[PDB]
């Protein structure tokens, strides 16, 4: 009934051309051609080209909410592991401005999802800082990927704007569960604790104003320092 909103903002190309010129099998081409709106509910195993690349996905049912009693914290969990394990409606990819893969979480999301993720990214012209692109998740257990570009260094309005762009696209398109990674921390140099407070603060904001639209915001903390910082902040 609705066309998805796939970019939160308003609108090198040789590389994009080369990525898009690569041959596809007929089975891969059929996956790539599924309309973005249908991917959420399609039976992915009905497509002969598809498989899930994560042997034991983590489902909503397996996540421990921070506090079941609380109207907000029943919808938040922490996960000790990579965001790519999470079988949710979307996971967040901490991309760069080119939005064509890279190192760290960007690179691992591309490896698990398979080469169609890169190909879909090559159909649009990058992602501005503060904004979010939506793509299918291909071989990930999660249905979609929310590609966001965080700021370099400690720019709080810009980082807030990432979390807003992500949560706003999720609400508009009916994505009810989101797996977050730690945007702008590590090599982009946003200090970990202040970044974490922005992430949790914006998420709380959304959960207060839009209770019946979001079932679960999961914060995947692959590293120990990330996990302990989030753990201390939430309870």
């Amino acid at each position: 009934p609705f066309e998805f909103v796939t970019y939160s903002g308003e609108e090198s190309s040789p590389t994009r051309t080369r990525i898009l010129s690569a041959a596809l099998s007929p089975a891969e081409r059929a996956i790539f051609d599924v309309p973005i709106e249908k991917w959420l509910s399609i039976d992915r195993s009905s497509l002969s080209g598809w498989k899930c690349a994560v042997p034991r996905p983590v489902t909503i049912e397996q996540l421990r909410p921070v506090d079941p009693s609380d109207a907000i914290l029943r919808h938040i969990a922490l996960y000790r592991g990579p965001v790519t394990d999470l079988q949710l409606d979307a996971i967040v990819n901490a991309a760069n401005t080119r939005c064509l893969g890279g190192g760290g979480v960007d690179g691992a999301i591309h490896r698990v999802a398979g080469p169609l993720l890169l190909r879909e990214c090559a159909t649009f012209n990058g992602c501005q800082t503060g904004e979010c692109r939506l793509t299918k998740g291909y071989q990930l257990p999660a249905r979609y990927v929310l590609h966001t570009v965080g700021p370099v260094g400690e720019r709080p309005d810009m980082l807030r704007k990432c979390y807003r762009s992500i949560l706003s696209l999720a609400l508009k398109n009916g994505l009810r569960s989101i797996g977050f990674c730690c945007v702008s921390t590590g090599v982009y140099g946003y200090p970990l604790l202040p970044a974490t407070r922005i992430a949790l603060g914006e998420t709380r904001k959304f959960l207060e104003e839009h209770g019946g639209a979001l079932d679960m915001c999961c914060f995947a903390c692959f590293q120990e320092d990330e996990y302990k910082t989030y753990e201390k902040c939430v309870g």
